[PDB]
């Protein structure tokens, strides 16, 4: 009953030999096999990993399930998106390394077979996957809703998951609407405070003699264009041009019209051969699509620099249709945010991809700097095998267990107006913790943070709390589903629960393990 560490894959190989949709993902498991074992063994020597129990988790991958009709395994080795499958084998590996009991299921049998066969603890679902739960379980499916942790690359705001805030708001996408908490969607990248981070690890395969003579291994001159599809590069050719310039200019791209003369395509690569690629290139080069895919990260690992689009203004619903029916309204200020502002310069340069000169400077700045192969500690095998034990042994949506974050890890802040309470927790480097909104939301509570109430009403809005300073009036909350860290108050401040995090490890409050 009691969770033991593996450091053996032989039986989860086992496990992925079952359904032939896994084979992408195995392949990428037994790549990072030695790095993933020697994690596990360093967390456990670190951090107490005993007396854990031993869940049964059942892993729904509704991408995969043929009803889905999505083709991702079948355009897995053909250029097609795989992002999704990244993370998947990533969590799969995770939970696997810290001995839980997992049920893969890829169809609607499986599905109803595993969760028939009782003592699920813990559900890890897509959203695709999330409806296929509801139609196959019937009613019932909500007795389950507390264990369930829904993979959601993008993102879902509470404005968007609460089906009649939505309704009411006019938002007319299909998304959304779940009324889960939205602490349950777990993202690609930590965009969406309301949302908890899963990631995934970079892959790279530099030994300790790589990073040291990587000067020598790199061609310096040598760029690599991020695009394996033909219509991304659209009206990219007086950008490439200035690379040109300075650079030869490679390409990992599948079929092409819209591709320069002077490209060296190398066609689709097998994940090794793109390491090697990247191992030899000094410079990966956005194109401004796609948003927020692991790609750019596998470059820096490597000792690339990613030359990153900067979007001015900010590519959203509002402007952009890869957006529109998304249940959020954030905001990219890039191709990749988080290489921008958790990663920066050397490794990121962040430019406007219209400014000849920006792109002609960066790209020169580039050619001078010294390389450093660099992964932010969340990302790494290490840093994810903490972050989902964190949450798997700390994270109770069921009320089965102690509060967490722990209520001292609360910094309140007034965000002003047309500020939200994202944006004034990050730029004191906290973030916001959405579990804290809870204990901000009377008169008496308001006083421990130097708020004063002379007068109060209810609202059901994502913006409450709120505080009119002016007026000394405080609206509070009405619906607690529609806690927000997400929107800025366009006349009032919001009163805002922050927390601090492990550095390179947003997803944990320093008192959290
Ligand atoms: O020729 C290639 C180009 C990319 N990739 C991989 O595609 C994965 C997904 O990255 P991308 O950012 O392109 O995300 P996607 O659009 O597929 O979700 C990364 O692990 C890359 O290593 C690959 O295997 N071969
Ligand atoms: C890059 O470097 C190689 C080898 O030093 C050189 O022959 C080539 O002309 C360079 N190409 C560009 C586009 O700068």
């Amino acid at each position: 009953s009691l969770a033991e560490i593996r450091t053996d894959f032989n039986i989860l190989y086992s496990m992925m030999k079952k359904h032939e949709e896994f084979r992408w993902m195995r392949l990428r498991i037994r790549r990072m096999a030695d790095a993933w074992i020697q994690a596990i063994k360093s967390l456990a020597e670190k951090q107490n990993l005993e007396k854990r129990k031993r869940k049964k988790v059942l892993v729904h991958l509704g991408l995969l399930t043929k009803e889905s009709g999505f083709k991702i395994a079948e355009t897995a080795f053909s250029g097609g998106p795989l992002g999704e499958l990244v993370q998947w084998s990533d969590l799969i590996t995770s939970l696997y390394l810290l001995g839980h009991d997992i049920r893969i299921s890829a169809s609607l049998a499986e599905l109803k077979e595993i969760m028939g066969g009782g003592g699920v603890e813990l559900i890890y679902i897509d959203i695709v996957g999330l409806a296929q739960f509801k139609k196959t379980l019937g009613p019932s499916w909500v007795h389950y809703q507390c264990m369930l942790r829904v993979l959601d690359s993008f993102g879902t705001e509470p404005e968007f998951n609460h089906a009649n805030y939505a309704q009411s708001k006019g938002h007319k996408t299909p998304w959304g609407k779940w009324n889960l908490n939205p602490q349950q969607f777990y993202t690609m990248f930590p965009h969406t405070p309301d949302n908890s981070f899963l990631g995934f690890v970079v892959e790279q395969h530099l030994n300790s003699s790589d990073i040291h003579h990587i000067n020598e291994i790199k061609r310096q001159n040598q760029s690599l264009v991020y695009g394996k599809v033909d219509s991304f590069w659209k009206n990219k050719k007086i950008y490439l041009d200035i690379i040109h310039t300075y650079m030869e200019v490679h390409a990992t791209v599948y079929g092409t019209k819209n591709i320069p003369s002077y490209v060296k395509n190398h066609g689709i690569l097998s994940g090794r051969d793109l390491q090697f690629l990247l191992r030899e290139t000094k410079l990966f080069v956005g194109l401004g699509f796609p948003y927020e895919g692991p790609a750019p990260l596998e470059a820096i690992a490597n000792g690339c620099a990613f030359l990153n689009p900067k979007f001015n203004p900010p590519k959203s619903s509002k402007n952009t249709d890869f957006f529109i029916g998304k249940p959020t309204l954030r905001e990219l200020t890039s191709q990749h945010p988080y290489a921008e502002v958790f990663i920066g310069r050397p490794h990121v340069w962040t430019v406007d991809l219209n400014n000849q000169e920006e792109v002609e400077d960066a790209v020169k700045a580039i050619l001078n700097q010294k390389i450093e192969p660099y992964m932010p500690y969340e990302f790494t095998c290490e840093g994810m095998l903490q972050r989902i034990n964190a949450f798997i042994e700390k994270q109770d949506f069921c009320h089965g267990q102690v509060m967490w974050p722990p209520l001292s890890a609360l910094q309140v802040k007034l965000a002003e107006p047309g500020q939200s309470c994202k944006q004034v927790c990050q730029e004191s480097q906290l973030i916001c913790e959405p579990s804290f909104f809870q204990h901000l939301n009377k008169d008496k509570d308001m006083l421990k943070y130097k708020v004063t109430c002379q007068s109060s009403e209810l609202a059901k809005d994502i913006l409450v709390p709120s505080f009119d300073p002016k007026n000394k009036h405080c609206v509070f909350q009405g619906d607690l589903l529609l806690f927000s860290c997400a929107g800025a108050h366009p006349r009032h401040q919001r009163v805002c629960p922050c927390r601090d995090f492990i550095k390179g490890q947003v997803a944990l409050c320093k008192d959290c393990l």
